[PDB]
């Protein structure tokens, strides 16, 4: 229990599930946005060529 107080994270079960869900959807959103950025950049490069 002292180690638990040391780590200092509430880590509630409901909080755990919610947090993992939100951060994972953030991860996928980031990846998709980066892919969109790459696609648009390639389109612009094609336009220049």
């Amino acid at each position: 229990l002292q180690e638990m107080k040391d780590i200092g994270v509430q880590a509630d079960a409901n909080a755990e599930m919610r947090a993992r869900e939100r951060r994972d959807r953030l991860h996928e959103a980031l990846s998709v946005n980066r892919s969109r950025v790459n696609q648009l950049e390639k389109q612009i490069a094609f336009c220049e060529a």
